[PDB]
């Protein structure tokens, strides 16, 4: 009978094949609410075309692509069935992706959204912990459409910007680590190295205030809790691009001093981004990995799998948004500051958006 | 009767009067634990000689000097008084202070526990939230201590090494922030800042992979939890000394970014050091502050109180010996790793001393 809610499941994408590759990077490198650049349009498209074969080898690396898009319908399925039975009276509940590289893009969903003239619309973040540069350019993506096209909304829209310590989310993380710690030999379980590992932020944006090494290190501390604390862990952070500072320890130089240490039971945690995505070095590289068991012989190295499709996430995502149907928050108490060195004008007017909503 | 079990409580001192603030400093720049120079016992009384005057003026303007002695042994009192009703078995319980640049010295307090022929020693570290720079360098020095004097310890030893989301401690800060909210206008007390401010660490240490900042995060969630986000809130980083890069956000940079951005009512909140120390330039610095206010127009910035002498705060410290005790554990499961970067050989020693301890 016609869908009521819509819920818009926001995330950066990823390309489906090496083929998506260029579009996904451009955009990116276009994106002013994750980063700035001088002569940016003319720029991007150079950067683009530039790191391209790179960032395919990676993929390649992985299977070809990114899975996000088939993953996050799953999950978003699930939710919505949970949601139905859960919310009757906001049912039937329609989700909605919203990647903001690659299609569906984000203003494509709006578009899809307003035109299935839904009562009331969610912008569901699917980073559990919040950063401007992943949520924060997602939900500047919306307030930007409606100013863009010129014209106001006719849905009544909230937001579930940040879910770090959601229960559900914790338990999910526990299992898995569980999960990849069963895999350990039995005589060394005792002796794993649970790391966590986040995508690293450059320091100029870590000093401008941003929150999100701040829930990063809050999930970790709640996952540990939830584990009784049975492994030793440290938070570091990967993925780190170019020569500028970015906030460490690094993922791979931690890997490795780690092993220099006597440290050789490892098991990485993706603890910031619940889909499969690119790898770490001593992952990837059989040469960086041979050499570093040659030298300091490390004997497990692992991952715990990505929340992926696990049932107990997709109850996670429904108990969310049902509990913020229930509440009827705009937004976190958190949206209504901005970083206490923001520099991005769009930022505050995005948070006035959301609080300024209808109901 | 004679001590049965003792509790040193760990912490880096402070100059009680301005006349020590030279040896304060001479111990502090000498520290191995928490910096290495070059020609290290050359450099460190030359550095001491010429920041004296500097640190002299900073105590004076808080006071002149440091309340760390009186607030520690009012609440090791307390702490013992409690410990002797709750832990029967292994009263009577004794505390002994522990300063690691002032007297009553680290050492000072070992060679006295061993004097009252303790049946159980228990380093108890004053800093809930774990860095390589603080309670590494007290729980080091015990090592360094008993392999100077070069004779093995005739007391059992066991340590609680970090503690930051403590349930009592955690109470004990909301109850203090909503004191402080409490001197706020009404009418703007939802409109008030919480800015969690925690001493900076270079990010030389923070990228060689110390716990610090991760537990600090850990604190401040569990404190917002327990307020229930009844205001927005960030955690920035003060203090940083020097022209290296230290982590940021800066407490002084946010302040001022936050009244440029419109947020004219700020609490500070001492959530890594429960003394009183050093406020920041826009607490001290009359000139800043008219300057931020005149071109800002701030309205109120509060600084919570110390959890100096709060009786729940002695009932957390009891609250902690008391479990520690029953857990019959040596230290933490995070004291058995160590940082992934870590090029002090010492820090490995401590460990095995912690953990090889009898029962
Ligand atoms: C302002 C901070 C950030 C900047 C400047 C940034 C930049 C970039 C860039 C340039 C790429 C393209 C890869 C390349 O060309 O080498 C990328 C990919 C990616 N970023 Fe970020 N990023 C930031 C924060 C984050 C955060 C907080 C997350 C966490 C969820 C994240 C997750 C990803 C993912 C998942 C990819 C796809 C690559 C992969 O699978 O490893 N990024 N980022
Ligand atoms: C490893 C990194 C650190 C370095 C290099 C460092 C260095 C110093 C120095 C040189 C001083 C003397 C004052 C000055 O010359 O400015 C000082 C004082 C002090 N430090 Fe640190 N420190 C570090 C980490 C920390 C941490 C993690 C805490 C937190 C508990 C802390 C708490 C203090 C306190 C409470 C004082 C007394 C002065 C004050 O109130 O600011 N320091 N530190
Ligand atoms: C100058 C600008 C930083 C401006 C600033 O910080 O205020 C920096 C940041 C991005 C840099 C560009 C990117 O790194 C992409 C290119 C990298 C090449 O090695 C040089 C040209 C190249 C196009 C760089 C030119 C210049 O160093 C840029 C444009
Ligand atoms: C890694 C990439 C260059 C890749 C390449 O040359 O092949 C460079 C070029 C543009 C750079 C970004 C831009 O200079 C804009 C920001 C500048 C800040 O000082 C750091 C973050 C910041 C977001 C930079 C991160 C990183 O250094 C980038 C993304
Ligand atoms: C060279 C050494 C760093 C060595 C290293 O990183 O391997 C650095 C760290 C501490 C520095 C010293 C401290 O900053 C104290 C003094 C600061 C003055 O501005 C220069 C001399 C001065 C004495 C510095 C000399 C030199 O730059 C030092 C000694
Ligand atoms: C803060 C103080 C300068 C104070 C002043 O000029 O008033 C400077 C001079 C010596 C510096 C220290 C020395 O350079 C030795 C270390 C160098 C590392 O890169 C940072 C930590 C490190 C321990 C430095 C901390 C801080 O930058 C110090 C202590
Ligand atoms: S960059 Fe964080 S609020 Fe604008
Ligand atoms: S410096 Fe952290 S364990 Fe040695």
């Amino acid at each position: 009978r016609k869908p009521k809610t819509g819920i818009l499941m926001l995330n950066m994408g990823g390309p489906e094949t090496l083929g998506d590759v260029h579009d996904f990077l451009l955009r990116l490198f276009l994106d002013r609410d994750l980063m700035t650049l001088p002569i940016q349009n003319k720029l991007a498209p150079a950067i683009a075309k530039r790191r391209t074969p790179k960032i395919q080898e990676q993929y390649r690396r992985i299977g070809g692509g990114s899975p996000i898009k088939i993953w996050t319908s799953k999950q978003g399925e699930g939710m919505v069935k949970l949601l139905d039975e859960l919310s009757p009276n906001t049912a039937p509940h329609k989700y909605y992706i919203g990647f903001r590289y690659v299609h569906p893009l984000t203003e494509e969903a709006i578009e899809e959204m307003e035109r299935d003239g839904l009562e009331r619309a969610i912008a569901f973040t699917q980073y559990p912990q919040y950063s401007c540069s992943t949520t924060g350019s997602s939900l500047n993506a919306i307030y930007r459409y409606y100013n863009q096209v010129g014209r106001k909304p006719t849905m009544k829209w909230s937001t579930i910007d940040r879910w770090p310590t959601h229960h559900l989310l914790i338990q999910c993380f526990a299992d898995h680590i569980l999960k990849e710690l069963d895999h350990f030999p039995l005589e060394k379980r005792s002796e794993v190295v649970i790391l966590f590992s986040a995508h690293s932020l450059p320091m100029s944006v870590v000093n401008r205030g941003d929150p999100y090494p701040q829930e990063v290190s809050a999930t970790v501390q709640k996952v540990m809790e939830r584990l009784e604390y049975c492994n030793p862990y440290r938070l570091v952070w990967q993925s780190k691009v170019g020569p500028m500072p970015w906030l460490g320890p690094q993922t791979d130089e931690s890997i490795k001093g780690l092993c220099e240490r006597g440290r050789k039971n490892i098991l990485l945690v993706p603890i910031a981004f619940t889909s499969d995505h690119i790898e770490t070095l001593y992952e990837l590289d059989i040469e960086y990995s041979q050499v570093l068991a040659k030298e300091c012989g490390v004997e497990n190295i692992r991952r715990a799998e990505s929340l992926n499709g696990n049932p107990l996430f997709s109850k996670a995502l429904a108990d969310l948004v049902h509990s913020h149907i229930q509440s009827n928050e705009l937004c976190s108490k958190q949206l209504t500051l901005s970083c206490p060195l923001c520099v991005n004008p769009v930022c505050r007017e995005t948070k006035s958006f959301f609080t300024s909503q209808q109901l």
